[PDB]
This record gives structure tokens, sequence and C-alpha cells, in this order.
């Protein structure tokens, strides 16, 4: 059986709330909640007196109470035995100290391969209440845009970049998936574009019998690091809110490697408390900065 998770007490002098300009958190959530950074002190394992002392994100739920995120609120992983990947489409959520319940993206292991779910710097899921009410939440460290793809080349932001992402909403209880299966080869996945020149973001999050119908996106405008607009599943319409995530990475000389937003990730809200909304997250699997098409269709290098 899958424990309850217990909540925890930030309270304690060895868990103290991280206010550093480097470490500040932005969250996209339908309903509350956020991600939030500390510093933690706990007593060694192995070392008598000895106190280890590391950064991590808490999970502050709407009702105010303090989550971590472990082994037993995330997606199931893939099976390892072939060389396929599937994410299965439907996962148990974690039972909450509370009554409600959370989940989060399975980010942690090794030979997954699945490239949307290898997040570093975000995290997506969703929370729900005692009374069954659901906050999803796509949040993480925000993609600087003084380093956003083609700054350092023409000042501004330049070029096109795809993200393979995966979409999240919650359906009687469980936690729902769009379709993903890779052998980078991808079988059947969700990929969400941006173009810089025009400032606009297309893609579709593929649906099946349990995420329900795809998220198409129609018009959505992005801003520095920050998108919004509409998007279209079913004949509803929702409302797109999200951003791009992670800091640029470098050489060691100082020489840009990568330029910021290796990381994407949002929330679709088609309503008060409606099972149709939707968390999603993902990764970059291309950018061209020199790009100079005007649509959204995808980078597609193999």
């Amino acid at each position: 059986p899958i424990p309850v998770l217990r909540a925890v007490d930030t309270t304690s002098p060895n868990i103290v709330a991280d206010t550093s300009t480097d470490r500040e958190q932005r969250t996209f959530a339908t309903q509350g909640g956020s991600v939030k950074p500390f510093t933690i002190t706990k007593p060694s394992p192995y070392i008598p007196g000895l106190m280890l002392t590391n950064q991590e994100i808490l999970y502050q739920a709407p009702d105010g109470k303090y989550y971590d995120f472990g082994t037993y609120n995330t997606l199931i992983m893939p099976s390892s035995s072939t060389s396929a990947r599937v994410l299965p489409n439907s996962h148990p959520m974690q039972p909450l100290d509370s009554g409600g319940k959370m989940i989060a993206c399975c980010t942690n292991q090794t030979s997954t391969g699945m490239n949307a779910l290898r997040l570093k710097s975000m995290q997506f899921g969703a929370w729900m209440s005692p009374s069954k009410t659901v906050s999803l939440f796509a949040g993480g460290t925000p993609a600087p845009t003084d380093t956003l793809q083609g700054v350092d080349t023409a000042g501004r932001p330049t070029g096109k970049a795809t993200y393979e992402v995966i979409g999240l909403r919650v359906k009687n209880d469980r936690a729902v998936t769009s379709s993903y299966e890779t052998r980078g080869q991808v079988v059947t996945g969700s990929f969400l574009t941006v173009n810089f020149n025009t400032g606009k973001l297309g893609g579709t999050i593929v649906g099946n019998s349990e995420f329900g119908d795809s998220i198409e996106m129609r018009d959505v405008n992005v801003n520095g690091n920050q998108f919004s607009g509409t998007a279209s599943s079913g004949g509803h319409t929702g409302q797109v809110s999200g951003g791009l995530f992670a800091k640029e990475e470098r050489f060691y000389s100082g020489t840009l490697e990568h330029p910021s937003g290796g990381e994407i990730g949002g929330t679709v809200n088609f309503g008060s408390n409606s099972p149709l909304n939707a968390s999603f997250g993902g990764t970059r699997r291309e950018y061209n900065a020199a790009d100079t098409s005007t649509d959204t269709s995808h980078l597609v290098s193999p």
C-alpha cells in the first residue's frame, strides 16, 4: 500500500527558507500552491554528530502545508525490460496527512530514457484537496531573459526551439498523462515549439483514453521568459499560462554553451475546477538561434 505522506514542519530551526535571488522560483498553478526553496540540515546516517546541510525545494500546497518530492508521489516509471519505453497513461496519487493527494514528475531515475521527464530545473504535478478540488502546477527556476537564445548574437531572443513535453490532468482520483512512447526515436509524444522571432508558441499535447482529448495550442504569445494565450480541447477553450525554465549552461571559462530556457512548463485552465485543467513540463530537444522561420513548425533534426 502507498504510504501516507506527512507534511514537512518548516518551523524547525533546521529548515530555513532561502531568500537568495539566485534560488527564486516561479510557479504557474490553477488554484494555488507553489514551489519554494529551503536550506535543510539533517543528521548524517553514517557519521556521529555530523550535520549535513543541503538546498532543497518543497511544494507548498494551497492549504499552506509543505511536502517533499520523494519516491511515492511521482509518476510510474516506464519498464526498462526492452528497448521500448512507454509511459503509463494513469498513475496513483500519494495520499497526504490532510486527506489530500499529490503527484509530481518522476524526474529521478536513470535508463528510463524519455527525455521529457528528465527535468533538472522545474517540477510539475497536481495537488488534490480532501474536498477533491485540484490545483495543477508547473514551477521552477525561471530562465533568465539575458541569456535566452540569440541574446548573445543579437541582443534579443531569436530563432526557434522545440520542446518534448508531458501533460498531466487529474481524473477520478488518478493522475492521467499524455501519450508517450520512445525507443532519439519517438513513437508517440508531445511537442511545443517557441518562435522567438514572432513571439509565438505552438504544438499539441497528445491525448488518449485516460488523459482525454488532446490539447492544441491555438494562439499563444511569448514575452521574455513567459507566455500566455489560448488552447482547445474537445471544443472547449482553455487559458494557457506558462514560462521558460532553467539557467544557461556555460563552459568552464565562462563562455556560453547553451542558452537559458532549456525547460518549459505551464498550466491550461478551462474553468474553475474543470477536470480538463492540465499542467505540463518538458525539455528542450533542439534549438537554433539562427532560424529565420516565421511559423511554429517543429524543429526535426535527427
